[PDB]
């Protein structure tokens, strides 16, 4: 599932991102700290960052991602890959 997410801020945004080009992965959510700006976002541990404020996050190093995230304005607009589950009942 594709989003948009838009974070406010300013920073500390209240989440962690693992990936990045040095390691040849993708930049993805891995933890929303509970009380945060994150949490209130709707962002999830998991999303895939594709983009940070409408500029391609795929060629991103870990630390330059890092870094224009806690540069960024506010709002933080993320566009997001999110996977969605289905149970049977
Ligand atoms: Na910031």
């Amino acid at each position: 599932m594709a989003l948009t997410v838009d974070v406010a801020g300013p920073a500390p945004w209240g989440f962690r991102i693992t990936g990045g080009r040095d390691f040849h992965t993708p930049i993805m959510v891995t933890k929303v700290a509970e009380r945060g700006k994150a949490k209130d976002a709707d962002l999830r541990p998991g999303d895939i960052i594709v983009a940070i404020n409408g500029e391609s996050a795929e060629g991103m190093l870990h630390a330059e991602a890092q870094s224009k995230i806690r540069q960024s304005p506010s709002p933080l607009r993320l566009q997001l890959d999110r996977s969605t589950i289905e149970s049977e009942v």
